[PDB]
Order: structure tokens, then C-alpha cells, then sequence
């Protein structure tokens, strides 16, 4: 678990 992996894995989202 990264909280800026995950988080970055948003903006690809976004």
C-alpha cells in the first residue's frame, strides 16, 4: 500500500 501510488493511479482516471 502507497497512498502516492494510489492517488496517482487517479489522475489516470480523472
Amino acid at each position: 500500500i502507497n497512498l502516492k501510488k494510489l492517488a496517482a493511479r487517479i489522475k489516470k482516471k480523472i
